[PDB]
């Protein structure tokens, strides 16, 4: 199906559940098109429709399931969130990268780092240029996004579905 599913990971508190709320805005309750921390909506991205689902799972479970069961849930793409104003999650964010790419099946999959929180200027513990770094060393797009202030989450749920078209050929 003309599904796009995104798998969002990353530390506690670095916004993952407020991003996803943020892109998902407030449903109008009367569009009859989904339970347990999922958002589903749709958008129009270079003139074709997307169906985009959320899947906000890594605090409940995800996060358990891939220590002990060695198992990262099925997405068109993962979207591997730190906050530029915490460089431990921004460290957690590179090393779930590196073990994502051990499961081969992700190879052609779109990994986004995403360092989110860009509006906390004063408090920032990462750069941007190491967030890129990053990115380009261990094989990512890479963007910054504020869930807070609304900057780059349209953008980075654009590119999402303009790099999975890129694969489907
Ligand atoms: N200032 C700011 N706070 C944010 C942003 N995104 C999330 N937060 C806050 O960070 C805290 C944890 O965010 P949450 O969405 O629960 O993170 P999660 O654990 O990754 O799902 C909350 O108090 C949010 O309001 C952001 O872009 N800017």
């Amino acid at each position: 199906n003309t599904y796009y599913r995104v798998v969002l990971i990353g530390e506690q508190g670095v916004g993952k559940s407020t991003l996803a709320n943020i892109f998902a805005g407030v449903h109008d309750s009367m569009d009859s098109d989904l339970g347990e921390d999922t958002y589903e909506r749709t958008l129009m991205v270079d003139g074709e429709s997307a169906t985009i689902i959320l899947l906000d799972m890594w605090e409940n479970k995800g996060e358990n399931e891939w220590l002990h069961d060695h198992c990262m849930q099925v997405g068109d793409a993962y979207l591997i969130v730190y906050s530029i104003t915490d460089r431990a999650s921004f460290e957690k964010a590179s090393e779930l990268r590196i073990q994502l790419r051990r499961a081969r099946q992700t190879e052609d999959i779109p990994i986004i780092l995403v360092g989110n929180k860009s509006d906390l200027v004063r408090c920032r513990e990462v750069s941007v240029s190491e967030g890129r770094a990053c990115a380009v060393v261990f094989d990512c797009k890479f963007i910054e996004t504020s869930a807070a202030v609304q900057h780059n989450v349209k953008e980075l749920f654009e590119g999402i579905v303009r790099q999975v078209r890129l694969r489907r050929d």
